[PDB]
Formats: structure tokens, sequence, C-alpha cells
């Protein structure tokens, strides 16, 4: 299938997860942050040599809690916003809402407090890859294409300005 190698094209370089265990699950959900982390990694590395440098992200200690920022170039300049994200409890067979708070407010393809909303297929290839995606791909395949349209239509609408400096 096109959407099979599409993903598989995406994902191609990033570590599989393993365990299934979300924040309650002690030693295991101990287990699965080293996963999420030793992905997060390498897709970053991976990122700096594609010259697409895109994301940062940051955990509480309990890596219950995620925020940072991504960036978005769009003819040559460079566009930054602040991205949060709590894990859900029944993770990782349900996928985290990641909020990007400066883009709240009545914008296509977002619900309120600025959840992103993705479309209909995203929601099915993770349900059929439980437990293999973790945090590297929800942004590989969720908050990286968004981008891709989202950001490009503010900036035509004029809701989103670059910031001189």
């Amino acid at each position: 299938s096109m959407a099979d190698e599409a993903t598989r094209r995406v994902v191609s370089e990033i570590p599989v997860l393993k365990t299934n265990a979300g924040p309650r699950d002690r030693e295991l959900w101990v287990q699965r942050l080293k996963e999420e982390y030793q992905s997060l990694i390498r897709y970053v590395e991976n990122n700096k040599n594609a010259d697409n440098d895109w994301f940062r992200l940051e955990s509480n200690k309990e890596g219950t809690r995620w925020f940072g920022k991504c960036w978005y170039i769009h003819d040559l300049l460079k566009y930054e916003f602040d991205i949060e994200f709590d894990i859900p409890i029944t993770y990782p067979t349900t996928a985290p809402e990641i909020a990007v708070p400066e883009l709240d407010g009545k914008h296509p393809n977002m619900y309120r407090g600025g959840k992103i909303c993705l479309t209909d297929h995203f929601k099915p290839l993770w349900a059929r890859n439980v437990p293999k995606f973790g945090l590297a791909h929800l942004m590989a395949l969720g908050l990286g294409p968004w981008l891709a349209v989202e950001i490009p239509d503010l900036i035509q609408k004029g809701v989103i300005h670059h910031k001189e400096k």
C-alpha cells in the first residue's frame, strides 16, 4: 500500500519501542521512558544530518508531562512555537494530544487549548502499530505534517507574523 510505504519512509531510522506501559506502571514505565528517550535522541540526530532540526522536548522527572519548542521555515524565515502534552494513563495504546498554546482560538484543524487536530488516518495508524510507536513517531507522523499544512496557511491568512530580530 501507498500508506505502508509512506509510513516506512518517514519512520525509517527511528528506533522502535517495545514496552506496553504507561505512567502508573512503575519499573515497566521506567523502561518505556528509556525507549522513549533513545528513540527521540536518534530522531533528533537524524534531523540534524537532514538539515531539519525542528524540535526540542523535555519532560518532568516522572516523564508524564512534556514541553519544548518546534521551528518551521517558510520563505527562509524561521518561526518558533512552544509545544506541550500530557501522557495519557492508557499510553502507549492512546496517543498524546499535542498543544501549541500560542495558536489557541478558532483556527482550522485545532481544538480549544490549541490542541492540534490530526486527520482520521493518524489514529488507526497509531492503533495498528501499538506499542512500537512512541513520542518520536508522534512528532514525525503527527505534528510534523500538521505544521507543513497549517503554518503556511496561517502566515498567508496574516494570523502568524515573524518577529524582526
